[PDB]
C-alpha cells in the first residue's frame, strides 16, 4: 500500500527521514524526523510512522557503520512515536519529556524508557539541545536544536511554508501557540535550517510563518 522510508542528507551528518501513513480525513500523509551524527554516533529525532520503517531506519544507520545512541520523540502522536516499542525491544534508549510519557501512558501506549522534566534538556554530550516552547500543535510539543550546525527541528509545532494553516488542531493549544512561536523566534534567531514535522524543510522563515498562522487562528477563534 504505502510508500517506504526515505533518507536524505540535508547537511554534513544530518539526515532527514521521511515516512508515510494513510490518515482518515487527510489521505496519504508523510512525516519528517532526523538522524544526527556526532563522532560516529547516531541520534534519532522522532521515530518513523511505523515499526517496519523504524527497523528500516535503524538498519540504514547500522549499514552506514554508525553507532546508534538513542531516539527522542518530540510529542506523543503516532507519527513521531510509532517506533518506540520496537526500539525499546532492541534496548535502544528512547527519550521523551515526562509530559509526553504521561500522555502515552494515559492512552495505553508504550512509553519512552528515559524522560526529562523541565523546559530544557541536552542529549549526546550537548550536541542536541531540547526545548519546550509552550503549547502549540499539542501541549507537549518539543523542538530540538543542533547548535553546531544551527539546525532547528521544529516538529509538528512548526508548519511548512507551503501550509496555509495549522494542520491537525484537534489537540492544539491555539491560544498558547503564538507566544510559544514567539519564544522560539527569540531563542533561535540565527537558525539556518528549520525542519517542520510535515513538509519541506526551509530556513528561519518557517518560524515567522508559523507564528503568523498561529496568530491568525487564535484571532479567528
Ligand atoms: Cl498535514
Ligand atoms: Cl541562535
Ligand atoms: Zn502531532
Ligand atoms: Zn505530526
Ligand atoms: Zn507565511
Amino acid at each position: 500500500e504505502i510508500p517506504g522510508l526515505e533518507v536524505e542528507e540535508i547537511d554534513n551528518g544530518v539526515f532527514l527521514h521521511k515516512s508515510y501513513s494513510r490518515v482518515e480525513g487527510w489521505g496519504l500523509v508523510s512525516s519528517n524526523g532526523l538522524v544526527v551524527i556526532s563522532g560516529g554516533k547516531a541520534f534519532i529525532i522522532d521515530t518513523p510512522w511505523s515499526e517496519s520503517d523504524t527497523e528500516k531506519l535503524v538498519d540504514w544507520i547500522r549499514s552506514k557503520k554508525y553507532e546508534l545512541a538513542g531516539s527522542i520523540s518530540t510529542h506523543s502522536h503516532e507519527d513521531k512515536t510509532a517506533g518506540i516499542k520496537w526500539l525499546n525491544g532492541k534496548s535502544i534508549t528512547t527519550y521523551a519529556s515526562a509530559l509526553t510519557n504521561e500522555i502515552l501512558k494515559r492512552e495505553g501506549k508504550e512509553q519512552a524508557r528515559s524522560s526529562f522534566k523541565g523546559n530544557e534538556f541536552s542529549l549526546m554530550d550537548g550536541f542536541l539541545e531540547v526545548y519546550y516552547p509552550g503549547g502549540g500543535h499539542t501541549i507537549d510539543n518539543l523542538v530540538v536544536w543542533i547548535p553546531s550546525s544551527k539546525i532547528l527541528y521544529g516538529g509538528c509545532f512548526i508548519r511548512s511554508l507551503e501550509s496555509s494553516g495549522l494542520g491537525y488542531t484537534g489537540e492544539a493549544k491555539i491560544d498558547q501557540w503564538p507566544q510559544s512561536a514567539r519564544n522560539t523566534i527569540s531563542k533561535y534567531p540565527e537558525a539556518k535550517i528549520v525542519v517542520p514535522g510535515h513538509g519541506k524543510i526551509g530556513d528561519f522563515e518557517l518560524l515567522k510563518h508559523t507564528k503568523v498562522l498561529a496568530e491568525k487562528a487564535s484571532n479567528k477563534a
